[PDB]
């Protein structure tokens, strides 16, 4: 009791977060896009309605909180998040940071300037809303670009000043987490403040246990993603991969079996609208996973239970781990 | 009489446009940036105040209208434009199109989809404001990227449907205008609907007269840009170049002397805030050209008069040419 986390509806006690999905999106887009071209999504109204239906379905399955890791350059619309959170009665934690599509006005900035931006979104509020970010999202796609090095350093500095955790996008097959770790540690950031994400995109347990041993949280966060049976769709293949959800879920058990139950975070990386990829990708996704953000509780958790993972362990992964991660520390 | 152009304050008669600067910016930024980080500019209030002071200075020097060619990805804020236009009593024509920093949500789009976006901003309104674009801005930096080819085609299609003109950013030293012309003509766009911009960044009159002969408008639109005396500043050198404003202004006379007075558009490419380049670039610019958008009437026009260009010719360049260009045709 006592510790608090910021959500799009204001502060909540850490203990009320409950079953928490730590890497999710209401909408995957671009800065200013929803404001300029809402018809891309049918309408803003239709997008909101779809998101509310989706979050209510997750809620029914026992999800109490999601962390929307959409940054500025993912086109995060905090007003939209607040609206859908209110209508579905599911907590949403918003993010600061930068993903891999920053515009020039961000790309030209120094580490000091980026630190000031991230601190603004955490301490003051996002835009003119007063809604405060509760996590910092960063990204590499292979070896960090020079700018990405600055972003990771600024994220470490903002985290040290505020206690808010850092979470990452990686190219997992390229083992980006090792370089990300080195950068964070060079700034004196504690590994317990960091989740190395998309770590279920690889079956390389040497890579994953190496990180877990050092105290990093390992994000197994793309559970429903698979293009099995859609191999003729090049764009779906490239984004989803050729590994089954069962293959992804097996990594949760693998890390538990190797003593790392306290180092695992589980999610879908789902969304309800998606403009930063090919047209109609959302329709393809909705066909692969009609359950959306209820997929983890409905399919993954029972799968693990049937493999013999104890209820206490599953509760520790889906409740205790997100709570420790999100609590400002 | 009769013909109309759309401005940020609504429709105006073409004949009231008067002395018009055809390539300008209130603020050079990025989509969503002003909303997310207004403190970059001191504040939104300070930016607006500076812009109002600047436009009032231009107005005093005889400027009646500017065309703000900031696109979505230049971080065009049409509400800001409306506010400053009202306060300074200077007409501002807003733009649609895409410059060279489009985010993924734009880069993934087809020619048909881009055409729909440009038509939305021209026919329906920008964002939720009802303010209609009166020009389409496009850009290459050397040979067009595959996406840039789509953008130029969509611009041609939107222009053919609405009569609104198209204006371009080029790498002038790379003679981009020739490829841009070929793309536009392949879509059946009339050259009289097109301005090939930043054409004063080169002294190549073979290139420029080639375009003018075909009926293109030639944009001599960076008049005050020079890093002479600032050669120790690498970023200023790269952006401003090493040619004097007099050297740029001489090209106006050159084209007049070769029979092309009706094919010339003159401007500054100035701005009052600038986040898409190095920090404090605005301070450097304000030192080089304290007159801002009054520089053309105060310095360039008298320079040309003193070289013997008749008043009637100068009036044709600064009034008649913009009127014919902007009138939907
Ligand atoms: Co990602
Ligand atoms: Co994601
Ligand atoms: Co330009
Ligand atoms: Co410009």
């Amino acid at each position: 009791t006592g510790d608090l986390i910021n959500t799009v509806r204001g502060p909540i006690p850490v203990s009320e977060a409950g079953f928490t999905l730590t890497h999710e999106h209401i909408c995957g887009s671009s800065a200013g896009f929803l404001r300029a071209w809402p018809e891309f999504f049918g309408s803003r109204k239709a997008l909101a309605e779809k998101a509310v239906r989706g979050l209510r379905h997750a809620r029914a399955a026992g999800v109490q909180t999601i962390v929307d890791v959409s940054t500025f350059d993912i086109g995060r619309d905090v007003r939209l998040l607040a609206e859908v959170s209110r209508a579905a009665d599911v907590h949403i934690v918003a993010a600061t940071g930068l993903w891999f599509d920053p515009p020039l006005s961000m790309r030209m900035r120094s580490v000091e300037e980026l630190t000031q931006f991230f601190l603004r979104e955490i301490q003051h509020g996002i835009e003119d809303t007063g809604i405060r970010a509760g996590i910092i999202k960063v990204a590499t796609t292979g070896k960090a670009t020079p700018f990405q090095e600055l972003v990771l350093k600024a994220a470490a500095r903002a985290s040290l000043a505020t206690g808010v955790p850092v979470t990452t996008h990686t190219s997992a097959s390229q083992r980006d987490g090792e370089q990300q770790a080195a950068i964070f540690e060079s700034e004196g950031l504690s590994p317990s403040r960091v989740c190395i994400g998309h770590s279920d995109d690889t079956d390389d347990l040497s890579y994953l246990t190496g990180l877990a041993a050092r105290g990093y949280l390992v994000g197994l966060d793309r559970m429903p993603y698979s293009a099995i049976g859609l191999e003729g769709n090049a764009s779906a293949l490239a984004l989803f991969g050729t590994r089954s959800w069962q293959t992804r879920a097996l990594l949760i058990k693998a890390l538990i079996d190797r003593g790392y139950k306290d180092r695992i975070l589980v999610s879908h990386d789902w969304l309800f609208g998606f403009s930063s990829y090919v047209t109609n990708i959302m329709d393809v996704m909705d066909r692969i996973n009609p359950d959306g953000m209820a997929f983890v509780p409905l399919r993954v958790i029972p799968f693990l239970r049937e493999k013999g993972v104890p209820p206490e362990t599953l509760a520790g992964v889906t409740v205790a781990n997100p709570a420790r991660f999100l609590s400002p520390t």
